[PDB]
């Protein structure tokens, strides 16, 4: 009843019963008819005036990415390229923690709320071109979940890869894919999953691998 | 600016080695924005809730000093965590209190130096008036839920929400901003990858895992 | 098993068992973090500054009037004095059911949300100088049940009956009795209670009474 | 200005014995007020709703028509009301619904001419485009429970929820913003009071209650 | 840099170097996520629901105005008509100083900020079928400018002059062209404007000869 | 309503030359607004001010009294604006004070009433104090049409003096002695009652001798 590691060993580290119980951890998303409601709408409109602005572009170019693109998308603030031919050590590490973060630790939240995204709840598009599930985001924790990974593998760049993972789930809320709350609440689930990962030996070995690789290189 | 080479046992970082939270945080809800209405209105909300069994608790987690963090999470841990019950364990997240709640809040603490419920209420607490803004204490309580998630996985989500309602307590007291304790999660999670890559941390972590197992 | 007919027959006409539902009937109070809070604070110091205008001495006077006073208080709207003296059929008739609106009508809501009161929230006194059991106003319900049925006695004067009782409600919200979702509320609740008093015997008995009275 | 004496089957009141509803009554929310923030997100609330089961029922409740509206109690009211099934009742109730729907209302719905939610947002409904404070959908509905329910108190709260949900039902298909309905609740108990005295009310009362007791 | 008195002699009096820096003199604009830019479209909306009322209509003229109409819509106001043929020095007067209002007193703030408009962030058409430098108003600027000097001329008409160019400028407001905010600062920055022309030569000869020729038209 | 006839020297104008500020303002924000809201939010912005640099300057306009508005440009006029180093000047601003402060605001003043921050809050301020008659500000008025004023007759230094002008009402704001919306309105009524000052031959005057004077130097 829900994918995990031992349906799909290359996406998950973890089984189902070692997941994050979201919707236990996490308040309720802002109801309509509340402030904080208020306010992300208003976040909402504020995004949508930077689709036009060269933020407006790298936004639009982070909504492409689908979750096995997020980790090349740190070569950048990384300082070199993330990619299966430059790093398969670390390609492989970043790859099958993937719906861990972005699926375990959202899972439960996410179907209990169903809640509906900004460019559905609107009825106009994104800005790049599951109308529910849309609290928390799942790109956003996988987004975050990576940062503090890859963060312990080269702290000398913690904060521009720290600084991109954030942005990533920005991206988001200024494409129309999310609410504000809904990127807020992705990292504080995203951050928790890697401390379970931290405890599985599979990781373990892979984490050590990806630090030898980058000493090696 | 103190860190691990003033007071290694408060900390295990070196300024050098602290997350630069004024560049990774956006600022703060300026008063005259509908977020900082938000914010009002969970202090409201906090206020009214002081009187009922949450507020008791939350009175009692404000007592909290940095000190008392780790021995507040025994109940959630599953068992004591003193110097006395675990010595091991309780030296690794009595180290780390400081790199969690000072450096990696320092920098925007003190540019935004925002102020405080009660100070702008001029009203007293449940239990300085400025550096507000992330709360130093909830990124504490938080590293330290995440670090101890690791240890004990099997309750993880009994101590990870422990940890969220330290954060909390102080938003209900009158101490913080909602928007306060919301920030210090980031700043507290990011602190963790740090200090998983410092040696001295990575002895202790072992020696408390080994410790846990014994 | 709280007060009714049974215990204080000269204060309610209707049993325990015969109440409305407020908690089932009512939606929940504006919590605090809402818009409609928000509006329910922008009243109340709307009406904070009206307390030193003609109608905030009004206001102070209303908020003086205890459940007995009420019936009295439509005198002017009435257009004769409603008193034990002058009218003891109609004064009877308004007194007997003043908890039927004031208390079985309201109970179950009051007591489920406990709704802090304005004053209590701002931690400043009233204009008229309970904490809890505000949502919904038991003075309101009582005024507008009252104001109901004298309107039946009284058509020729409904409009100025019907808007005294309204007064009433408003008085509160403007002395920092209540919010003012917790008058609306009670409209809602008062005038479903006046229903079920037109079921009531003895309430019919009165009323006849109360009519052949006035007519003399 | 229609009243009993232009159409004696919708009405039992005369012009001259109508709730002035705009002196009673409160302004509607200003735009540019905090009221009337609240109202744009209870019609953003109930635009939401329009896809679960309460919003079937909405869509439903939008359907019925002044002359539907008693019927539509009968699954509350523990029976059928109809004509064939309840000619007493069917005919007290039908005759009164202009006394609530419009006499009730007329004065302050005609004076501010506040405009509907649909109109606002030039978008459809779930199912006029001013007069929209107060409903008088809604009074009707209200006042139409508050007299079933003197005639079946064992199930009051069954009839008075009823009735307090058909003006919901507006709010969420688009046809009213809450302020709308929620005034239209003191009026049409207003109407309720004027009613039982008026004659031929009291003789209909009677009659729909025999009826009752024989059913 | 831009155009002034040395490149449009005809429209304006002033020099970019005599121009009043409204990029430092105006607070910025509501930023969308304040309460006061809530404001702005609660007052957006009331605007637009107004479009068809009497006041809507009024609108509407308004939104055909270019700078050039301006000085004739005032003529009811002002009691007589503002034309070049029935009144050429007070026509040449307020012709001459329109982009002075319009373009130097708003220039720096209204390229600084590049504010959308309030039809261009809903996407909708407007009351009168630039997206942006919304922030301030240059025809309220000129509107407001206008009014004051209109209003030395005829004291006697002060208030309803000053109502006609007040209202000029809420007509861009219930239209769609601006925000509410954009009009209020336009009257900062307009009325700043005509403190200056009046140290200007030209602008104080024409003065002088529309005041005379106001007199004579009288009898 | 006092005027030019009763006191000479605070006024230039009559009664009847006065701008009718009640029907050219619109009504002050309601309690129950947004508008108001907006007031509120900047009356504790201006509170939070108070202890900074900006504060100090605040206290010390507050304690301004119409008479020492003409002395409170000296610095972005460029020189002592007082009656012993420019008395041609200091007897030009002086004698209009009640025109712009007083009729320029009667009208709209007495009608409203309007309550103010401090009272509203029932707190001190930030320097007996009147507690209505906030809308428009009169203070404000003043100082805004001396800044116009002052402008015509020192162009080279207009942006100086205009800024000074403005945020002597922006002061009152801070300090808690008006709200935003109060005087917003009294610079509209202030620069009104500037183009009826043109209009009278004793303000034409003083203008004039103003000016010589300061060419003068």
């Amino acid at each position: 009843t829900g994918n995990d590691t031992t349906t799909k060993p290359d996406l998950y580290y973890l089984k189902n019963s070692e997941a994050i119980n979201s919707l236990a951890l996490l308040p309720p998303p802002p109801a309509v008819g509340s402030i904080a409601f208020l306010n992300d709408q208003a976040m909402y409109e504020q995004g949508r005036l930077l689709r036009n602005t060269e933020r407006g572009k790298l936004a639009a170019e982070d909504a492409n990415l689908s979750s096995g693109d997020v980790a090349n998308a740190f070569s950048g603030a990384f300082g070199s390229p993330i990619t299966e031919k430059d790093a398969p050590a670390l390609h492989k590490l970043l790859t099958n923690m993937i719906e861990d973060a972005g699926d375990l630790a959202t899972r439960s939240a996410k179907d209990h709320y169903m809640r509906i995204r900004p460019f559905a709840f609107y009825g106009v598009s994104t800005c790049n071109t599951s109308k529910n599930g849309s609290y928390p985001s799942g790109h956003t924790s996988t987004g975050w979940a990576t940062a503090l990974v890859l963060a312990e593998i080269n702290p000398q760049r913690q904060n521009e890869i720290l600084k991109r993972g954030y942005e990533l789930g920005q991206s988001r809320v200024i494409c129309g894919y999310h609410w504000q709350s809904d990127v807020d609440a992705a990292r504080v689930v995203g951050s928790a999953v890697v401390a379970t990962l931290h405890t599985n030996p599979a990781f373990q070995q892979q984490l050590q691998k990806a630090k030898a690789e980058f000493a090696q290189h």
